[PDB]
This record gives C-alpha cells, sequence and structure tokens, in this order.
C-alpha cells in the first residue's frame, strides 16, 4: 500500500472498466510490480455504488488464498480512488477462451477445482460470491486461476451468469456459487454460456426454466456434474466438497482438492 499516486510509475493500460481504468504499475521505492485501478468518485456516486465498493474492499481485504486475487491496499485523491492489486501476468480466462475457442476436459476440471477450492475457503469465512464471469477470472504466472472481481457478500447487465433465484427476486444463499460453477464448467467445455441468447428477455426465460442442451462432444461425466450444478432449486445443488470429489473432476483435474 501507498498514500499517493506519485509512489507509482504508471505503465501500460491493462484494461478499461466502466467506472475507471486499470494500469500496470510499479511501486518506485521497492520496484514492486502491481495493478493500479483508478475510479472516479463522481461516477461511483452516480450509481451510488460507493458504499458497495467500500464493503467489497473491506471483505476482499480479509481474504488470503492463492486462487483469489489480492488487494494490497487503497487510497483516494480526491476525486480519484485508487486500488492496489495483485498483477496477474497471464490475463483473463475470457481472452483465453476467445483464443482457444473451448477448453479440453483436463483444463476445465482443473479450473473448476481451483474455483471450488477458493469458494470453499470463502464459505469457511462465511463469504458468498455474486455471479462469476470469465472476464473476472485472471491467470497467475504459473497459469493459476484467480478470482478478481470483488463481488462478495457476507449476509445470507448481462444475465448469463446469474442463478434463477437472483433473477426471480427470490432469497439466495451460498448455493449461488455452485450454480456459477455449472455455468462456467459448461462454457469452458462449449465456448459459450448455456443460457446465451440474443435477447435479455430470452436469456431470462431460459435461466428461469433452466433450459439448456449439450453439444454431442460433451461427455457423460461433464453432463452429470453440470446437471447437478444447474439445479433450479438451490437446495438440490451439491456442496463444494461433493464437487471436488466428483468422479469427472478427480479423473481430469491436475490440481488436488
Amino acid at each position: 500500500r501507498q498514500w499517493a499516486l506519485e509512489d507509482f510509475e504508471i505503465g501500460r493500460p491493462l484494461g478499461k472498466g466502466k467506472f475507471g481504468n486499470v494500469y500496470l504499475a510499479r511501486e518506485k521505492q521497492s520496484k514492486f510490480i502491481l495493478a493500479l485501478k483508478v475510479l472516479f468518485k463522481a461516477q461511483l456516486e452516480k450509481a451510488g455504488v460507493e458504499h458497495q465498493l467500500r464493503r467489497e474492499v473491506e471483505i476482499q481485504s480479509h481474504l488470503r488464498h492463492p486462487n483469489i486475487l489480492r488487494l494490497y491496499g487503497y487510497f483516494h485523491d480526491a476525486t480519484r480512488v485508487y486500488l492496489i492489486l495483485e498483477y496477474a501476468p497471464l490475463g483473463t480466462v475470457y481472452r483465453e477462451l476467445q483464443k482457444l475457442s473451448k477448453f479440453d476436459e483436463q483444463r476445465t476440471a482443473t479450473y473448476i477445482t481451483e474455483l471450488a477450492n477458493a469458494l470453499s475457503y470463502c464459505h469457511s469465512k462465511r463469504v458468498i460470491h455474486r455471479d462469476i464471469k470469465p472476464e473476472n477470472l485472471l491467470l497467475g504466472s504459473a497459469g493459476e486461476l484467480k478470482i478478481a472481481d470483488f463481488g462478495w457478500s457476507v449476509h445470507a447487465g448481462t444475465l448469463d451468469y446469474l442463478p434463477p433465484e437472483m433473477i426471480e427476486g427470490r432469497m439466495h444463499d451460498e448455493k449461488v456459487d455452485l450454480w456459477s460453477l455449472g455455468v462456467l464448467c459448461y462454457e469452458f467445455l462449449v465456448g459459450k454460456p448455456p443460457f446465451e441468447a440474443n435477447t435479455y428477455q430470452e436469456t431470462y426465460k431460459r435461466i428461469s426454466r433452466v433450459e439448456f442442451t449439450f453439444p454431442d462432444f460433451v461427455t457423460e461425466g461433464a453432463r452429470d456434474l453440470i446437471s447437478r450444478l444447474l439445479k433450479h432449486n438451490p437446495s438440490q445443488r451439491p456442496m463444494l466438497r461433493e464437487v471436488l470429489e466428483h468422479p469427472w473432476i478427480t479423473a481430469n483435474s491436475s490440481k488436488p482438492s
């Protein structure tokens, strides 16, 4: 952490967010490579997502896990607010999916394993995640998957990754995470989310109905796991331990539980 913008040399823009840009950066005193996220206070207040941001930063701060992107610290200008983040050199899972069209079973199972580990750790800390997107998944130097969005919750846009209970306005719990796994496991293997449609309304209906089909190249194990994850009823969804111990996972995953 630092107290000012002058503590960092700003490098190439890693990406542009809706509220502000992210840069590659180096802490001058220690030559420390990190990611510097810039946000505008006015923009945050326009949506009133300021308090949400503060809470999410607070939650993220207490999370220490190899498969979760680290928040080193933060400061403000004003107007600008700066987040100091772990730099993931291998970019997003989204871009990787864009490059490889789809992932093989081993890579998919591995990513799912890392995800389930991180989320299990979060559940131990009574931390529940919102929707998980591939653009919000980064890759470390060893290619390790890292959850990078700060969408956490402590109390019990595109709809592609939201569970039925959240889009229907029903009460949601930790089970949400498992649903996300399902979607991701599908997308990794197929190249597109299972409820993708050209229309928001269509996607809404397809999610609410849990209306999806498998391409022929999807194996029985993958179909089984995904089908168990994509339950309309959150209660019928398995636990993360059952996921980590799923035959298909254990058969294809490189990383242990």
